[PDB]
C-alpha cells in the first residue's frame, strides 16, 4: 500500500470519459476535462493531453500518466502553501498519503481551510482531529471515503484500505 494504491481505490481508475458528479465530463482519476455539455470539447482537451486521437478511450498507460502527474500536483500543491507545507513536514509516511489524498480530493486551498484540524494534526492529536473532520461538510458529502481517510490520520497505519 503507498499513496497511488490509496488513491486508486478512492477514486478508481477510468479509461473512458464519464460523468462527474456535476456532469462535468473527466478521465482517469477525477481528472476534469471540461465543464461545458459538449462531448466534443471534452474528447477535444483529452486529445491535447494524450497528443493522439483517442476518441475517448485510453490506455492504462496514459492514464496512470495523467494519474501519476495529478499526484504530483497534490504534492506541489502541498509543499508550496505556507499552512499545510509545516504539517506535511510533520507528518510519518502513512498520514503524508491521507493529507495528500485531501487535497487530490479538494485542492490546496480548500483542505487549507481546515485550519483547526491541521492545527491538532500538527500537534499529534489524533483523536481529537478525527472527531472534528467528522462533522465536516467533506464527511457528509463523501462518508466512506472521508471515513478511511480520518482513520487513517487517527491510526497511521493502512487498516482502513486493506479490511474492505
Amino acid at each position: 500500500m503507498n499513496i497511488f494504491e490509496m488513491l486508486r481505490i478512492d477514486e478508481g481508475l477510468r479509461l473512458k470519459i464519464y460523468k462527474d458528479t456535476e456532469g462535468y465530463y473527466t478521465i482517469a482519476a477525477a481528472h476534469l476535462l471540461t465543464k461545458s455539455p459538449s462531448l466534443n470539447a471534452a474528447k477535444s482537451e483529452l486529445d491535447k493531453a494524450i497528443g493522439r486521437n483517442t476518441n475517448g478511450v485510453i490506455t492504462k498507460d496514459e492514464a496512470e500518466k495523467l494519474f501519476n502527474q495529478d499526484v504530483d500536483a497534490a504534492v506541489r500543491g502541498i509543499l508550496r502553501n505556507a499552512k499545510l507545507k509545516p504539517v506535511y513536514d510533520s507528518l510519518d509516511a502513512v498520514r503524508r498519503a491521507a493529507l495528500i489524498n485531501m487535497v487530490f480530493q479538494m485542492g490546496e486551498t480548500g483542505v487549507a481551510g481546515f485550519t483547526n484540524s491541521l492545527r491538532m494534526l500538527q500537534q499529534k492529536r489524533w483523536d481529537e482531529a478525527a472527531v472534528n473532520l467528522a462533522k465536516s461538510r467533506w464527511y457528509n458529502q463523501t462518508p466512506n471515503r472521508a471515513k478511511r481517510v480520518i482513520t487513517t490520520f487517527r491510526t497511521g497505519t493502512w487498516d482502513a484500505y486493506k479490511n474492505l
